[PDB]
């Protein structure tokens, strides 16, 4: 059975399981089950499933070099699919809540879940909470007798917490740290002193890399009972490195990729986000260019947003991206080589993850 | 050491642990640690700690009749306090998100967390997510080597999911089930056919009783390694019964308790909530009274809200509450007697939980 096909068939099984359990144990009625079914489909499907499929791809790599009965191969693949959906549902939780938090309009060329006429923020915040609760229901049901259940739940929790901390780093990236105070309305920074590569690296590390790369790779190892085939410090170092490049790609696209291709209108400039473009620009601009940046950043006014985009285009950030990319390619290659010592199989899965990121 | 005193000292220890870990492992800066410290204090403290203290009280009951070394007694009490804080932090998550979802103004006579000038909804939604993540960090750290960790995490997850389902039941309690649709803006019910005792019992069962009564009682049993001293079906039956009475008390207070004593202005009528008052009133009103109810319920207009309150006061719902209360007292007494068969100690803890609920 083809990988994607198996993955999508497991979604249907998981959905039927969750919805039946709501009927048999939670006294749900058909209309509320239908609402939750549509919520699940609208928030979980439509993407590329890169995170979920990485779990499956990692498990597939190990099956090719390990002796198992056919029933065990089927069990491992089914577990990798459930594991993959746990991450997809975790991401769905993040996207639903992030969209509400940011007042976002579109997500994947469709309205944000909370903007659906029969949803509203009052329901959507709770819908987002349910999405994350379902990841745990999945784990406890499907992995009840598995030796990896403990490690898997512990990893999932640590990743989820790191991601929430990352979201806090992201939402507060445009204010002066020394001014943070629940009692006082937060002014946007005027000096941009915290728009540095190391501060940018911290936001990205926590907000994206743990759930997008570390969690699918390690979950693939856990379901395969293969964590001994790797040096965990290398897995962490390669996940953070690929994850950072992925976010740099996200940041560049928000500013220059057409809204129809991106699936929404990018607002990082208006939002005064600490993006790779803002940081890199400030790392090479002259005094006059820094003044022009300060006068126009973090403003809704389309004329001010156009000035910032013009500063980025004239600063030749395309060259800085090419240099950054060459250094990442270099470091990713080094780590893949280091991973080959313990597992050529896992190194290959990482090579495929990198290829899919670099070529997207 | 006095119970409440030990409980509050454990909060300080847990807070120091979480904040230090953010510094040592999550690269947090002092200003963001301070923000999270104030968030923790504002959202977790100020209440009666009834839920957290029930865990402690249950564990204390068993210590009085069980042989242990002094170090083991200290361990059990410390675990009961951490367990109690997990529930208090779970409730803090619920209250933060519920307040945002409802557009609430005050909570415990203070502004809702999201209304703090330096917080806003953009941060508060994520702050609420962090509160729940901290319950898991607590469990994995403090109970790492405990035999009850698995059962405790499994119970906590099931309770959290039931509570989120309950919140969905609550937020949709004023619409017609057959009209629920994410694509269509939801009209408020006109017939109130779903304002029945059994539908009211379902909302209350899931939205409050699992986390307010079942979870503290069972957590007290888990930390004591005493789940064999009880018949779990009785614990579930007594928790649902006390929990329902607690919510009936909440519903009555929202309408008749002064805002200064309640800690907020009650809006159940304006919100068209399926409250015990609305259900009980519709269960005894004549055709003319039902028409007057339909014409005035679920409206912001203070004149319409005053009409509904006048219908409740003239319907003599105080007598219906007295009859309901007498039946609950009767059923709670029966279940306590049934619990005495396996554990007079646990039956006594339940007797104390009931007394604290009935006399509040
Ligand atoms: C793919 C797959 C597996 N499966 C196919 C049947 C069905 O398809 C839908 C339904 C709704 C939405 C919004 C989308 C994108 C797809 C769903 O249950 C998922
Ligand atoms: C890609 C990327 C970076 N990023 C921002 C959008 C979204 O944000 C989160 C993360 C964690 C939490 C707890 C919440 C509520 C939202 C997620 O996709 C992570
Ligand atoms: C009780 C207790 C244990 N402890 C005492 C010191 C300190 O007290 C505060 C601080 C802030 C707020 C808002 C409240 C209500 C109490 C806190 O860390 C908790
Ligand atoms: C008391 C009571 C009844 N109730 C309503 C307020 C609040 O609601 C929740 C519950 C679950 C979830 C997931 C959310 C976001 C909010 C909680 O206190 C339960
Ligand atoms: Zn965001
Ligand atoms: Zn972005
Ligand atoms: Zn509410
Ligand atoms: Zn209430």
């Amino acid at each position: 059975m083809a990988s994607m096909e198996r993955f999508l068939s497991v979604y249907d099984e998981v959905q039927a399981f969750l919805l039946d359990q709501l009927q048999s144990k939670y006294e749900i009625d058909p209309n509320r089950a239908r609402y939750l079914r549509i919520m699940m489909d609208t928030t979980c499907l439509g993407g590329k499933y890169f995170r979920g499929m990485t779990v499956v791809n990692v498990a597939e790599g190990f099956l090719a070099v390990t002796q198992h009965d056919e029933a065990t191969k089927e069990r491992i693949l089914h577990d990798a699919c459930v594991g993959g959906w746990m991450i997809e549902f975790l991401q769905a939780h993040y996207l639903v809540e992030d969209d509400i938090m940011d007042g976002s309009v579109m997500r994947r060329g469709k309205p944000c879940w909370y903007r659906f006429p029969g949803v509203t923020t009052q329901c959507a915040i709770n819908d987002g909470i349910i999405l994350k609760s379902w990841t745990q229901i999945m784990a406890w049901h499907y992995f009840a007798d598995r030796p990896f259940l403990k490690d898997l739940l512990c990893l999932f929790q640590k990743v989820d917490y790191a991601t929430a901390v990352g979201q806090m780093y992201d939402v507060t990236s445009m204010c002066d740290s020394n001014k943070l105070d629940p009692e006082v309305a937060q002014p946007m920074t005027t000096d941009f002193a915290e728009f540095t590569p190391a501060i940018y690296k911290r936001i990205v590390k926590y907000k994206t890399t743990f759930y997008t790369y570390l969690l699918p790779l390690v979950m693939g190892l856990l379901v395969s009972e293969a964590a001994a085939s790797v040096e965990m410090n290398l897995v962490e170092r390669v996940a953070h490195l690929i994850g950072e490049y992925f976010q740099v790609q996200d940041d560049v696209m928000d500013c220059f990729t057409p809204p129809e291709q991106l699936g929404k209108v990018g607002t990082d400039i208006e939002d005064a986000k600490c993006s790779w473009l803002a940081v890199t620009f400030l790392g090479k601009a002259n005094a006059a260019q820094v003044a022009e940046f300060k006068a126009n950043y973090g403003e809704k006014d389309p004329a001010k947003v156009a000035v910032v985009k013009r500063l980025y285009s004239k600063a030749n950030l395309q060259a800085d991206f090419a240099a950054y990319e060459a250094e990442v390619v270099r470091e990713v290659e080094s780590l893949i080589e280091q991973l080959k010592v313990k597992s050529p199989t896992f190194a290959e899965s990482v090579a495929v993850v990198w290829e899919k990121t670099h070529k997207r």
